[PDB]
């Protein structure tokens, strides 16, 4: 892992702070915060209003989130600036207490990029609860890239990308704080996820890696959104948030929690919104920025992806 100083942010802290909020509180004075990091094509409320905002509130936290603009489609490295700044602010605002981070899709890649390249935060994050995290990117983005219709972060979330290379070469595929990864083989957005093994995009070494089919059997189906929103996902998430080890515990869930429907506690309307979650995010993707090349790596990450190709050409030391 990188050690040393946090890199400077490319955005002003005023801009970063404007991307962060807490439900019914300022980040500078907040009790039991949990930072939520949203998925590609969404803001915090869009990823989470149907699920972990009311679920995490009902578990006794104050939900905070970031909404890097536009809709998590811009440079993943910039999205991570929002996250790192948030952890610094919320640690201070909760009395210098460590806080959990809970994520969906890109949000987990963001958290892990943060922990990897901004060391100051490793001591401020309690645990990471990642749903369908794409630490290795996804193979599904490749063809879009080839047509130059991919957003900046979609390029970066491509299997083989300069960004995913850099993460793994800096040690980022090993958990850095106690981490639980809940994911599914039957994910239509993030693949590969089928091995129940280190090959899977959601796997971190020494993490609590929970492929839902490994617990629920090979005919259990939750998709990319259901990975976040299901009753089985809630049980695992709850376990991870409550656990004195910082990871979910096999003792806390079993066969009888293998309900693929949205989390029981959610309102009828939240359940309808949860089941429809992928539709607005795909629409935001389609409407957002698009380019013909992967955004450059920021100087701090270039030594870790020598030889990959970005907008300015081939990455050098
Ligand atoms: C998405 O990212 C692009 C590229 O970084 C941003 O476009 C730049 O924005 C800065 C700061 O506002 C401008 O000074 C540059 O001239 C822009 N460069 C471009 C278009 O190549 C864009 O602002 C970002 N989008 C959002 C919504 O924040």
């Amino acid at each position: 892992l990188p050690s040393g100083s946090d890199p400077a942010f490319s955005q002003p802290k005023s801009v970063l702070d404007a991307g962060l909020t807490c439900q019914g509180a300022s980040p500078s004075s907040v009790s039991k915060p949990i930072l939520l990091v949203p998925g590609t094509g969404t803001t915090g409320p869009q990823s989470f209003d149907s699920n972990w905002i009311p679920l995490s509130t009902q578990l006794g936290y104050t939900p905070c989130w970031i909404s890097p603009p536009p809709f998590m489609l811009n440079d993943t490295q910039v999205n991570t600036e929002y996250m790192v700044n948030a952890i610094t602010a919320l640690y201070a605002g909760s009395g210098n207490n460590k806080l959990p981070v809970l994520t969906w899709s890109q949000g987990g890649l963001v958290a892990q990029w943060g922990l990897t390249f901004f060391p100051s935060i490793r001591s401020k994050v309690d645990r990471l609860m990642a749903f369908a995290p794409d630490y290795k990117g996804t193979v599904l983005a490749g063809p879009l890239d080839a047509l130059a219709v991919s957003a900046p972060s979609v390029w970066q979330q491509t299997t083989g990308s300069a960004l995913t290379t850099a993460l793994r070469n800096a040690g980022g595929l090993t958990q850095i704080v106690p981490t639980t990864n809940l994911y599914s083989a039957t994910d239509e957005i993030v693949q590969p996820q089928v091995s129940n093994s280190p090959l899977d995009s959601s796997y971190l070494f020494n993490g609590k890696n929970v492929q839902a089919q490994a617990v629920c059997g090979p005919l259990f189906v939750i998709d990319h959104a259901g990975s976040l929103t299901s009753q089985f996902s809630y049980v695992v998430g709850r376990s991870a948030l409550r656990s004195t080890t910082g990871q979910a515990r096999s003792a806390d869930y079993g066969i009888t929690d293998c309900n693929p429907l949205p989390a029981n506690d959610l309102t009828p309307e939240q359940k309808v919104a949860a089941a429809a979650l992928l539709a607005p995010a795909a629409a935001a993707i389609v409407a957002g920025p698009k380019q013909n090349c992967e955004p450059d790596l920021m100087p701090y990450a270039r030594p870790f992806a020598v030889g990959k190709r970005t907008c300015s050409g081939i990455v050098t030391p």
